[PDB]
């Protein structure tokens, strides 16, 4: 699709089999989800945003549906105020910014 | 232009007579930059993200050039580790996410 930006770019996604409402990010380099289970085993990351740095559950290769497209890669898990996608799946689900 | 997202999408401002780098940013509701001096009037705002709240100035009616597009509206001003173009002012070039 064609997202305009009038509104916040929410979508729905789908992990471990469960849907999440998730924000559409340009500005985030990594996707950052909210406390949830996932498998295998995770490693750690700091991550830096607007209010300074925190630690987040760093779980690779995971699958994940991003607005219908399937995407397979790094979900971040941590105290974040929304689900965001980051970059590292916006270019796996092949978005582009344009004007 | 087609911005792709391997890397941050980074883009030259102007603002207050001063050149600066911003990220086009759809997660941003609101667009924040780092300390500077703005004329007008301000009140001030919390906003909060990964790691926490900072504390900003925030300007109405103030304009800027992004990547050689005019646009006007609020700018949040405070300690911001990096420079936000949110969907306030995208909308106003045009910006879409597309995929
Ligand atoms: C969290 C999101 C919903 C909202 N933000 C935008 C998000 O795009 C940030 C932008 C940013 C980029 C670099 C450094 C700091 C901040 N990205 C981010 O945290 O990314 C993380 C995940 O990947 C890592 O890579 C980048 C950092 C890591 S915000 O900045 O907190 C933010 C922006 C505007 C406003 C508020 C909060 C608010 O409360 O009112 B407001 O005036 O509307
Ligand atoms: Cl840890
Ligand atoms: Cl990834
Ligand atoms: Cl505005
Ligand atoms: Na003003």
């Amino acid at each position: 699709p064609q997202i305009t930006l009038w509104k916040r770019p929410l979508v729905t996604i789908k992990i471990g089999g469960q849907l999440k409402e998730a924000l559409l990010d340009t500005g985030a380099d990594d996707t950052v989800i909210e406390e949830m289970s996932l498998p295998g085993r995770w490693k750690p990351k700091m991550i830096g945003g607007i209010g300074g740095f925190i630690k987040v559950r760093q779980y690779d290769q995971i699958i994940i549906e991003i607005a219908g497209h399937k995407a397979i890669g790094t979900v971040l898990v941590g105290p974040t105020p929304v689900n965001i996608i980051g970059r590292n799946l916006l270019t796996q689900i092949g978005a582009t910014l344009n004007f």
